[PDB]
């Protein structure tokens, strides 16, 4: 099994294991464009409904998150998921409450794990999945420099029985140091 | 959780469960050809090595797998890989001893699953992954008339640690009757 470190310390953010102690900065932060494209959305804008969908995160086998404190805030969370280290391969998402679109969070928490995989676990391969309809981290990526390899049609339903089709990126350890180059021009 | 016939009978194959006593028809026609795209490929022309490849078929979590039998010999197989009923959607995927390559084995074994998939667990996406040096296989995708997505880069590591690209395929429900179609064409 690969092991990652319980905490980071960027310039800009700390990240720190997610815990249900942080469902405070849920309930404080809450809307619903955040939660969109993400499956196993919290159903309601209610203490219940965002409950279930942390216990959700902590609960998925193999996930590993984190939260990321920006200040003295919780800004959000990243996570990898579906570590294999078989194949030298994880997918990495993250999530940051509407507040902090645009600040430093999202891609120093990227770096930070990116730095980790690619450099320490010595990661082939790893994947970012997002909603077709995201267009938001669809450039995001983009900016990062993540390769986009295809759209996996229809690959997953809502509660409502309605389907969406997952845009597929991913970065190869080759390609580590042009992305950390860019994006790290962009943080310091 | 879906539930699938133990057995199907189409006009030039039968399918049965897959199972320990089909390890015999694996040592009677072995070919390193037909295992070189495929993960977890038996390490050695020998019983041991294609025992182990058959035993970790049948213990793959969620995997359900049948022999295909044409006429008095077990052909190879077809597998229902990481079915997920509540995304309405599961992977397939085949594989036939070196003598019975054109015949309509291959064909057949996908018109009985895809129909079992479509038509009655109502799925609404079926999608298959082939190593992007199996052309065979890609051309038969092609022919059944499966959608390239994509290719995902350095997806799988094999036991000498080199990385091999997954070619990812799919048909999706509103596609079915027009693959169906084709494939009964071909077959009757």
């Amino acid at each position: 099994m690969w092991a990652f470190p319980e905490r980071f310390e960027g310039r800009h953010v700390r990240l720190e294991p997610l815990a249900l102690a942080h469902l405070p900065a849920f309930l404080r932060h809450y809307d619903p464009e955040v939660y969109r494209f993400l499956s196993r959305a919290p159903v309601a804008p209610t203490e219940e409904a965002l409950r279930a969908h942390l216990e959700g995160l902590l609960g998925e086998p193999g996930r590993v998150n984190w939260a990321i404190l920006f200040g003295k805030e919780v800004a959000g969370r990243i996570s990898v998921i579906a570590p294999e280290p078989e194949h030298a391969k994880l997918e990495l998402g993250t999530m940051l409450f509407k507040p902090f679109w645009g600040s430093p969070a999202n891609k120093e928490a990227k770096y930070l794990l990116l730095r980790h995989a690619f450099e320490v676990l010595r990661a082939e391969r790893v994947q970012f999945k997002v909603d077709l309809r995201n267009e938001r981290s669809q450039r995001a990526l983009e900016a990062l420099g993540a390769v986009r390899e295809g759209v996996l049609r229809k690959n997953r339903r809502l509660p409502d029985g309605a389907f969406r089709d997952d845009v597929v990126y991913s970065v190869l350890k080759e390609e580590w140091p042009g992305v950390k180059a860019r994006l790290e021009a962009r943080l310091y």
